[PDB]
């Protein structure tokens, strides 16, 4: 991959990444309109990074999303085609970050930046075993 | 609303709320380690913003996320308490602008800001369905 590269994810909304699909459990959420939830917009920006950075993982090494900061500014139903949108801004040992950009075919719904870190995939999980209860 | 204003909540982070579950579809996130996803943090920090604006609404008016700009640079297992704590930073026309920050017991986990915009409910659904295909 190259600074200044785009990378583009394509994913069509389904009726479950709506707002009351995110929290279930929230009763201040089910009377929302059925809309594509800034959470799992930047669920799917983060899957986009993902896989735009693949080709630079080695054996044994993941990456967590470390920072997102965007906007989201058009609602999308489900059924549109969101298409994400991802250039790489920079690239360092384990720190990446990301110009990212989201439009469903009608509107541009969102944009910002998401910053991700690649980690040993093992001494991570061991980590999070550490603060299972 | 006063700028300063704060709201805190609590919440059990249940199997359901880990990367895995906010795409299933993603063959990426199936390998991922059980912890709880951004997208669902920060659908917990929207949440406790929304609640906290709540008495401030007349009726026919609800309100949309329109940015979130925030860092998560500590895991959480399913089992551990986040706390999401959101103060009011800002108001402006029909938009706020609220810090947040969450914290599992045992790091804090994110922090950052979150905007919403005041909206006329029914005008906004009527918009949605002129969109859905």
């Amino acid at each position: 991959m190259r600074v200044g590269e785009r990378f583009t994810h394509d994913f069509v909304v389904p009726p479950h990444k709506t707002v009351r699909h995110l929290y279930p459990e929230s009763p201040e959420f089910a009377e929302f309109p059925e809309v594509f939830a800034t959470g799992f917009m930047v669920g799917l920006m983060e899957w986009a990074c993902v896989r735009a950075m693949a080709p630079y993982l080695e054996p044994g090494e993941g990456s967590l999303g470390t920072a997102i900061c965007v906007t989201h500014t058009a609602a999308t139903p489900p059924g549109l085609t969101v298409t994400v949108t991802a250039e790489l801004r920079s690239v360092e040992g384990r720190r990446l970050s990301w110009r990212v950009s989201a439009h469903d075919g009608v509107d541009e719904i969102g944009s910002g930046t998401h910053e991700r870190a690649v980690i040993h995939l093992e001494k991570f999980n061991a980590k999070v075993r550490q603060k299972t209860p």
